């Protein structure tokens, strides 16, 4: 039993809600919140820009030190950093950005990072400003993640379409 509330159950291990992931994180304070990161951990917009703003830019300061030490992530890769005021940890996961020409096949690799964590709050990888089809992202999530994932979908219209079209 966990403290996630109001989710629709899609499968044995995947749940979905129409919610602002920032507000969800502030309420639940989960062990792991997933960020829709880029390889440079530049949290300018989308989910990443919103999560960083909620940390008063502390996520960005920590991220800049991480990159200065380690260099960029791989597309499809991840790193674990602090969750600041939002969660214990933030798993920064890089899904392919279709608006940069990146291979959508890497979306499965991106979701595989979730399997290293028993429970996660997360957005749909590569959705939104990353330019991929959120319906496809949901399918890859369900077919790849085996740990317990609570998906927050900000857009109500998109949330309704994802549920109604789910197979
Ligand atoms: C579906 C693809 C998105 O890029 C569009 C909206 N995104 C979010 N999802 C959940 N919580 C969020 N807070 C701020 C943005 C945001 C994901």
């Amino acid at each position: 039993v966990n403290s996630f509330s109001g989710y629709l159950k899609l499968t044995d291990n995947v749940y979905i809600k129409n919610a602002d992931i920032v507000e969800e994180a502030k309420k639940v304070k989960p062990t792991v919140v997933v960020n829709a990161a880029n390889v440079y951990l530049k949290h300018g917009g989308g989910v990443a820009g919103a999560l960083n703003k909620a940390t008063n830019n502390a996520m960005q300061v920590e991220s800049d030190d991480y990159i200065a030490t380690n260099g960029p992530l791989k597309v499809g890769g991840s790193c674990v950093l602090s969750g600041h005021n939002l969660a214990k940890h933030c798993l920064h996961v890089v899904g392919p950005n279709v608006n940069k020409g990146e291979d959508i096949q890497l979306l499965k690799s991106a979701y595989e990072n979730f399997n290293q964590h028993e429970v996660l709050l997360a957005p749909l990888l590569s959705a939104g400003i990353f330019g991929a089809d959120p319906i496809h992202s949901l399918r890859v999530c369900v077919d790849t993640v085996r740990t317990n994932v609570y998906l927050a979908v900000f857009d109500k219209n998109l949330y309704d379409k994802l549920v109604s079209s789910f197979l």
